[PDB]
């Protein structure tokens, strides 16, 4: 998770879609959903990203409705956004044991216990954090079984992007889990 602000320049698809849902948190605007194969995915927007500006308007104080309204009205030949990278998240690097474990239990995406003497304990993995990404792959919406598969079919070094449950809960609110399982970009990023 960069400590970095960055500009992205977007262009609507032939359907006038960018593939984004925004959500208002603590008088910021945060990315609730990046759609697979969208402009939003292509410029590299991620779950949990803060939108500081849209076309050089500050987003501070907007409803999620006003954020979505603004998007709709943009002469969207070209859309500029100032992004703060995933401010509510942190990345932890672990190494599997010979048993092939990093050493935690999760339920519905959320870490619930740390196993003693483990790489998770050594790196201070916290419980009551939801798992947002795994080796830069968004895994939000996926079943527990599929998350477990991605951890199985990884190298010895594992990278996990976590977010405090209470913050995760407040972001995803008013999004059908199915839509996030169905449409939340779970792809490895293009180059
Ligand atoms: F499984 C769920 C149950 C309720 C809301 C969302 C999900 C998606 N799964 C998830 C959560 N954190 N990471 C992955």
């Amino acid at each position: 998770i960069k400590q970095g602000i960055r500009e992205v320049i977007l262009c609507k698809d032939q359907d006038g879609k960018i593939g984004l849902r925004l959500k208002s948190i603590d008088n910021g605007i945060f990315v609730q959903l990046v759609q697979a194969n969208s402009p939003a995915s292509l410029v590299g927007l991620r779950f949990g990203d803060q939108v500081l500006q849209i076309n050089g308007e500050n987003c501070a104080g907007w409803s999620s409705d006003k954020a979505h309204k603004v998007l709709k009205q943009a002469f969207g030949e070209k859309i500029t956004m100032t992004i703060r990278d995933r401010p509510f998240e942190r990345t932890i690097t672990m190494h599997k044991d010979s048993t092939g474990h990093v050493g935690f239990i999760f339920k519905n995406g959320k870490i619930t216990s740390i196993v003693k003497d483990s790489s998770a304990a050594r790196n201070g993995l916290l419980t009551e954090h939801n798992i947002c990404e795994i080796n830069g792959q968004n895994v939000i919406g996926l079943k527990d079984s599929q998350i477990a598969d991605i951890l199985s079919t990884s190298g010895t070094v594992v990278t996990i992007t976590i977010m405090p449950a209470f913050i995760f809960e407040h972001i995803i609110k008013r999004m059908a889990p199915s839509i996030m399982k169905s449409l939340m970009d779970h792809t490895i990023p293009e180059v």
